[PDB]
């Protein structure tokens, strides 16, 4: 808690970190679980490549270990391997990279646990339930005794928030204003939304952080960008860094691509042998978390209120009529019913009924038609509320499309209010199709609005005077 | 789309239709499949009897159309048989005349499309979703383009109301003030109520719609109804109508106690077979209908008041269980569970308690006694105000006897808050019995009330400019 | 129905428990099976111990019936067994005094009977729906014409209470004021709270129903308990009561223990081998019951409130979870269903892969584990601890601490609300450690307090007029 010992941001997202993962033990646990799942992942599919012996697992009272090949053979049967062996190069510098940014960020993080206990006094007990609203004011009164800032008025937070979504709320403005590539016209479907996990971080890797970003501290904008003159040579240079970083996209399309399969393997394919339709349960589409954001708000806002709304919005997805059918299905129902019921008297009557060839047979198929038209014919007396919950929602969410609140029951509402909120598997293909879909919209489709982000950076950010630069939306 | 062709009723009836079974297309194939129903009911009815050799199906490898006899020979066992041959033809002629209805039907219904399409503007695919208020808030905005009728009044925003409703709300207003022999007192059970469908239409075709009916136009009331004088001749000529009426329906008991009999067979059994606790359940009644329904309230408000709140009604009905049986629950599972514990209890320890001459039998049925007794057995905790509850039945229904709301619990209010709410299988059994019984209701309870009949019409019955002639509480 | 002819206090009781067992003939057979469970339980297990030949049993087909050895041989062999012997003769004897007990209570609830049928004129059938409130207000209108009471004076409907309810307001009252030792400071845990039902037995037969109690009528204290002096030597004479009544409890130990360990065994093995977890559903805690409740409060009353009350305090309890925990659930959730992935798409995949000796019992285990961890991952919501459930729980019982209401998210709350809550595992262990627990509380933890016991007996203890000697507080 040294004085100004740092600029305010890195400070403060640690500090915010450290309250969201319930503590410093809790949050080093689970950084060092994230680091063990990657290299799981790798060395359990490194093994089941290259030193189990499938043929006599398989065919040829056989013991698990009579598979496996001894090591003394298993590193020279990975060795030589070259595309393997690449692989596992690569894979093992992307982890000693993260492995070495792990201590580091540790060793930054213990300075935010004595920040707390020492500066706050919230104890690492008393953190999974101090909340955020106890520490986020008490910082601020903290900010009379334990400096911070060289020349710092007691932080409004108002500020706190800024300093914590700086480049956050740069992205809820450029996907507010359509900048930022989303909507595409794909053949033999609508249009298309595809924001991904690793389409937003090339996003901010071209614009934020990075050798030659937008930025230089983290907290101030380049000198160039503020100047109205020389606004074409500075679309080409930000045009020729989104070709290349695109171009590095598209070199690391394979190993990336990779990694989508196996880690979803296990991930998914678990899920989908117990129950399959998980995977038609709908999640809150990434596209989505950024449309329906509010001004400066931390992602447990976000969260809580995307939670709050979640149930509605299964209910509305859930809901529309489809009257006609149901028309089919009571007609099929007192058909088939009809002629069931005639035949289950007469086998009750006799019970001679088989040895006709198709009869057994028929009572079966017919109580399966008896059953499909009853699970399509919809319970009496349940009510509808295309109204409401085409409100509750919004309630919860408080964003609206303006086309959508007269007609809440037409296609046009459910096909764009679907996008919001996506089912689980086409996020689950939409991950997977990222590694070799990215390059190519980086490439083609972001490119060409290079002049128009130079002109929102310039135009949209203003020079705050605690804070540095920030949005010019966020104010 | 034009003016005044048809009578309003005529017309506005036909629009709310259509409105109803959403859309043309719909409504054609609704009435088309319940022509369908009847054809194919009747069919069988008489496939079964004549052309089936029951014989060789039964006992005398055997495909199904080894039965069936040739129609060569179908055509002979039919038709020498009197009795089949009469019904069949009295059955050919209603069909006949509900196939002629149909078609002009259908024929006047395109020319309301057509008034939708090209006055509304409301395309069959936005119908189903148009919503009623809007058409209200068309149809309304329309009668000044398209001129609505005689255009005498401007739209009343009523008057369609009451030319939708007008002998509903007669029926309405009969019903609230105890005309119309609903309450019996049967021997060996309480005041029985009878009030069906084949009754109520019997009571429509007395009073509102047929060759001498009080009404002469369908909006005017014949004119000698209107004079205080010359009553007593006028319920003389009413009670010999309705005797004449009754007479009518007593000859046309057989046929309508077989149809009732064939279509109602054929559905409710099976449903039975499949899960006979589904006739258990309990539906709110024709009468109860016409109970809890406002005056000038269409028939898709009224069953929304009667679904909101039928999930309350049936936690009431369903609130009363035996104090003793608990205690017989609860200590057969106390010594169920004990004798099944130590059972268990030896199993576990050395596996061979198992294969004993009674052993895999016990541990089964003990199971089976401690799961039933624990489902009798009341779940603690559990809560339940019986006096608290009908208290949001009546917010949803809106009406109620005034000596409910303290005794909530008592069987006085349950068996007659039975009634409006009974269960399927009385409902079935209720409308098997109308053709036996509302001849002779309609006969012997009826008749004598004629005299109070013509003075309720001639009191109650209100000339409004626009409309004609409407029942005085509707207003 | 006599004229004021017993003591009331007994009459009203036995009115109040006629009325909550609904019936003379339910309350009867109530009592009959409350009388046959002991019984079936001493039999039970002496025919275990003693009659059963295990070892044919088990290994040394064979018919149930050939363990058991034939009655002449059962009576010797249990017969020959002293410690057998002795425990049989102390069961007989409590069970004939149970036995003598039910007998008379019967002959004087035939009394009862004939007063509800014949002055209050509810009949049996009438009884499980006549309800309090009616009945106050029938024996409350019955003392006019029939003479009951002195007829000093008539019925004011808090008489009734206070005859119900005399030695119940002084437990209320001392466990209020923090006589009566609850509170233990157990180490390695925090401040336990014992209070079982034989321990408040003890507390009873020791205060208010004896051979040298504080009362000597059940409706009027000794006279020399009023006297402000001799106050020393009569908190000996307690001092000494308590310690020869705990003395008698420590030598009844090993039998309640026996039966305590014995009915407790049979009453949830049972449950335990159905559904492990319905002991960790959790129940109102006899402290708590005493805590809660208000002074003139019949037990209907606290029980309706308790258990509309009941499904709050559950989503309070449940709403707190280990993040850590969580994190772990995560985790292994994720390295078993990716290992259980791997070995399902291989036995999916040849089919030989499959029932390995070792893999189909892992797969199952693992598919435990997973099961287990998904078990434990929270899903979506219930996360708030919400100062609102608190707000819903306290309008329920209207009670808790002050240091409740504003952290009701902190583990000092849950901690002391848990020991309301009263999970059943803890309940089932906490009622079988009171038999050897009671009197070693009862002789070192009460014996100090009785000099504060006399005190508060003479300062609180009111002589209202009608009643006679009821709690100071209870008014």
């Amino acid at each position: 808690p040294w004085h100004h010992i740092e600029n305010l941001d890195l400070f403060f997202s640690r500090v915010y970190n450290l309250h969201q993962k319930n503590g410093f033990t809790c949050m080093l646990i689970g950084e060092i679980f994230e680091l063990m799942q990657f290299l799981f992942v790798v060395a359990f599919t490194t093994f089941l490549v290259s030193c189990v012996d499938y043929d006599i697992l398989f065919a040829n009272k056989v013991t698990l270990p009579d598979a496996f090949l001894p090591a003394q053979v298993c590193s020279a049967r990975i060795q030589e391997n070259g595309s393997l062996i690449t692989i596992l190069v690569i894979a093992g510098v992307f982890w000693i990279h993260r492995l070495i940014k792990f201590i580091y960020n540790i060793c930054c993080y213990w300075e935010i646990h004595s920040f707390y206990l020492h500066a706050l006094r919230i104890p690492m007990s008393a953190l999974p339930y101090c909340t955020w609203q106890e520490v986020q004011a008490r910082i601020v009164q903290t900010q009379k005794e334990h400096q911070i800032c060289i020349h710092k008025r007691e932080l409004t937070e108002l500020d706190i928030y800024h300093r914590i979504l700086r480049f956050q709320n740069y992205m809820v403005a450029l996907v507010n204003k359509s900048l930022l590539p989303l909507r595409f016209r794909l053949p033999g479907l609508g249009e298309a939304v595809f924001f991904t996990r690793g389409l937003k971080y090339n996003f901010e890797l071209i614009l934020f952080w990075g050798p030659g970003s937008l930025f230089l501290n983290e907290w101030s904008l380049k000198a160039e960008y503020k100047r109205g003159g020389q606004r074409l040579e500075l679309a080409q240079r930000l045009s020729n860094r989104i070709l290349w970083i695109g171009i590095a996209n598209f070199l690391l399309c394979p190993l990336i691509l990779i990694w989508q399969i196996l880690y979803a393997f296990f991930s998914y394919a678990e899920v989908l042998k117990r129950e399959p339709g998980a995977l038609g349960a709908r999640c809150w589409s990434l596209y989505g978390r950024c449309y329906l954001r509010h001004f400066n708000e931390l992602e447990h806002e976000l969260q809580s209120r995307l939670n709050r709304g979640y149930k509605p919005a299964s209910k509305y997805m859930n809901c529309f009529l489809s009257p006609l059918l149901t028309l089919l299905a009571k007609n099929g129902a007192f058909f088939a019913g009809s002629i069931l019921a005639v035949l289950i008297a007469l086998t009750i009557y006799d019970e001679d009924v088989l040895a006709v060839e198709h009869v057994l047979t028929t009572v079966t198929l017919l109580g399966v038609t008896v059953t499909v038209c009853r699970s399509f014919i919809p319970d009496q007396h349940m009510v509808f509320c295309p109204e409401q919950l085409l409100r509750v929602i919004l309630a919860h969410i408080h964003y609206m499309p303006d086309h959508w609140q007269g007609n809440a029951h037409r296609s046009q509402t459910r096909d764009e209010f679907a996008q919001l909120f996506q089912y689980k598997a086409v996020f689950i293909l939409e991950e997977l199709l990222s590694p070799i879909v990215t390059p190519l919209i980086l490439i083609f489709c972001l490119r060409p609005r290079a002049l128009e982000i130079i002109d929102f950076f310039r135009n949209f950010t203003v020079e705050v005077v605690g804070v540095g630069d920030t949005c010019s939306f966020a104010q």
